[PDB]
DNA sequence: TGGGGTCCT
DNA sequence: AGGACCC
């Protein structure tokens, strides 16, 4: 009943993919660049005082040495991605894909195989691949320590895999569940992987600072709880059952509690092909249907492109924007015959579906400023 | 004024 | 269609 997880974090992932693809940019401060932000700054930058996700002015200010790539083009960062994605396959065939560079591999039964072809004598020989949380003294006779510790093994096999076969660098977490490794695969950043035995568990979870920093708490709860008086961890796990799911509704009180002492029962899920494709584009404001149609075009061609190559078929088509000052969506299936066309000029219709659709949200008639437009492709079969 | 994704309601 | 979460 207990489980052997691995999670997968690739370190700078933007900024990693820029350098491979031109290594002149290997030892200068480097920081991937989308609109006026830094999604993700090069090592090199972390240590200058860039931070992920700083202002664009904020990052040269604090570093004005810095140099930035363009990375609003997801193209390439996809496809590593997915090649990191199968190479993971490889080993075990369940992956659950967590954003693009995050990654569970559910080594429970590789575990158990690796472990009968081991003998007696052997059993001794078997050591740690990596780091260990909180310097754990390994106890092992305890067998939960030795199948964790073939989990950093396997680990260890998966990292330098991906750094022979696609040139990336990351870390890992080996733990008992999802949410306990992908907690420990972020102790010994950059590119070191630590394994955490079920004895350091609550120390891990109370190395936590805020309950933000846990998955499954982002900042509509926090902020809620923050409301309820509960700023630690201990401050949730000691919190009174009835009042939470009064206060949050029954399901999220169960989980997010349960997530409070660290406990996981969520399975590593086959994540396989996407389940959706899309294309953003924001900008300071758009005041012109014309303005909006072009764009539209455009993210409509990119997505034609991608949606061609998978060759499975998007059956519903979906418009999102944002006005200046929430967002607003609508969708409708995609006709039957520019579904089989696909794969025929098949441009010219989709625009008056999505501009249809773009009508019924704003008016032409009267004025409006737009602050996002986004077009997405789903119900693929 | 980031650019994507997931599932639940 | 919207809302919560993840990177
Ligand atoms: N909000 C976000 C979060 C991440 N990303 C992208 C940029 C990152 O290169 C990539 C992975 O994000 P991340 O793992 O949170 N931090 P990153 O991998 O850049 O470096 P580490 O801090 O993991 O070493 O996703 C984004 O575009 N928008
Ligand atoms: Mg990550
Ligand atoms: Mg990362």
């Amino acid at each position: 009943s207990s489980r052997v997880i691995v999670h997968v974090d690739l370190d700078c992932f933007y900024a990693q993919v820029e350098m491979i693809s031109n290594p002149e940019l290997k030892d200068k401060p480097l920081g991937v660049q989308q609109k006026y932000l830094v999604v993700t700054c090069n090592y090199e930058a972390r240590k200058l005082g860039v931070k992920k996700l700083m202002n664009v002015r904020d990052a040269k200010e604090k570093c004005p040495q810095l140099v930035l790539v363009n990375g609003e083009d997801l193209t390439r960062y996809r496809e590593m991605s997915y090649k990191v994605t199968e190479l993971l396959e490889e080993f075990s065939p369940v992956v659950e894909r967590l954003g693009f560079d995050e990654n569970f591999v559910d080594l429970t039964e590789m575990v158990e195989k690796r472990l009968q072809q081991l003998q007696s004598d052997e059993l001794s020989a078997v050591t740690v691949s990596g780091h260990v949380y909180n310097n754990q003294s390994i106890n092992l006779l305890d067998v939960l320590h030795i199948r964790l510790l073939v989990g950093s093994q396997i680990a260890a096999e998966m990292r330098e895999a991906m750094y022979n076969q696609l040139g990336l660098t990351g870390c890992a977490g080996v733990a008992s569940n999802k949410l306990l490794a992908k907690l420990v695969s972020g102790v010994f950043k950059p590119n070191q992987q630590t394994v955490l035995l079920p004895e350091s568990c609550q120390h891990l979870i109370h190395s936590l600072n805020h309950i933000k920093e846990i998955p499954g708490i982002g900042y509509k709860t926090a902020k809620c709880l923050e409301a309820l008086g509960i700023n630690s961890v201990r401050d949730l796990q000691t919190f009174s059952p009835k009042i939470l799911e009064k206060e949050l509704g029954i399901s999220v009180a169960q989980r997010i509690q349960k997530l409070s002492f660290g406990e996981d029962n969520s399975p590593v899920i086959l994540s396989g092909p996407p389940q959706s494709f899309s294309e953003e584009d924001s900008f300071k404001k758009c005041s012109s249907e014309v303005e909006a149609k072009n764009k539209i075009e455009e993210l409509l061609a990119s997505l034609l492109n991608r949606v061609c190559q998978d060759g499975r078929k998007p059956h519903t088509v979906r418009l999102i924007i944002r006005r200046y000052s929430g967002r607003e969506s609508r969708q409708c299936p995609i006709p039957s015959h520019v579904i089989q066309k696909l794969g025929y000029d098949v441009m010219t219709p989709m625009v008056d579906i999505l501009m249809k659709l773009f009508r019924n949200m704003v008016n032409v008639k009267m004025p409006f400023h737009l602050t996002l437009l986004s077009v997405c492709f789903c119900n693929l079969k």
